[PDB]
């Protein structure tokens, strides 16, 4: 006998008065990359050869994972 | 005779009362790579040649994780 | 018998009064990486050659992290 | 009585045998500057704020220069 | 009586095999410059705040320089 | 009675076999200047807040430099 039963009431919460005036200004750059061969098999993530600029600015921006496994 | 029952009642919280006046500014810079063979299998995560940027500001930006298991 | 039973009533927080006039002003560089081969196998994470910026400032930021195993 | 007679029979020469596989490859950068007023008078040559790049390869180059001046 | 009269015979000379396999990689960088006021009179040269870079290969680059004067 | 009369027979003179395989690379860097007041009158030459890179390969860059004067 198995009673897997678990139980969940928590919270994630934020406030936020104002949110702004944020600059991002990236002077360029250089990037170079050499192979001969590549061979991906089987749940490859890749990059190669980069250059990315990212601004992220979410009002709230949070997060909650959960994970329940039973196995025999 | 298995009774497997958690409880959560917990709080992940946040006040901030204005958040601004941010400045991110880079240089520029140089990247350089060289191989031969590149040969990857089975869940490989993978990053090769790069020179990248990344502004973040969340309102909150808080995280929980959570992770139940059994096994016989 | 087993009971798997624990209980969590705990709490996180933050209060901020203002954030921010926060300069992040990088002034370039040089890389430079050489290999014969690379082979990667079975849960493999890995970065090659990187010249890599980052500016991170939550209003909150609080992390939380549980895990529960139980196993015959 | 004045016999202003200067000579010049002299040479500036070169050989090159094979001139070339030049590479120039600037990775960027950030340039910034502030002024309330500027006041410029009377053979003034100025440069305020700059990011530039030369590349040059003449076959020869050379250079001669000459100033012949007489004053009552 | 004035009999200003100086002879130049002279050489100025190279010979070079060959020239080349020449690499010029900068990696960026960071300027800032602050004024109030600037005030400029009669042959200035000025240069402010600059990033500049530069790649000079000639096949003979020789200089040859003269100046002659005569005053009462 | 004046008799200025000087004689020139000089050689500068270069031989080179082979000239390269060179390789520069700056890896950036980082100025700041503050100022009130510039204020330049009469033959100035300046230079204020600068990263500046220079390759200078010459394949003869010889130099001769000749000044006469005479005066009453």
């Amino acid at each position: 006998q198995i009673v897997y039963k678990p139980v969940d009431l928590s919270k994630v919460t934020s406030k936020c008065g104002s949110l702004g005036n944020i600059h991002h200004k990236p002077g360029g750059g250089q990037v170079e990359v050499k192979s001969e061969k590549l061979d991906f098999k089987d749940r490859v993530q890749s990059k190669i050869g980069s250059l990315d600029n990212i601004t992220h600015v979410p009002g709230g921006g949070n997060k909650k994972i959960e994970t329940h496994k039973l196995t025999f």
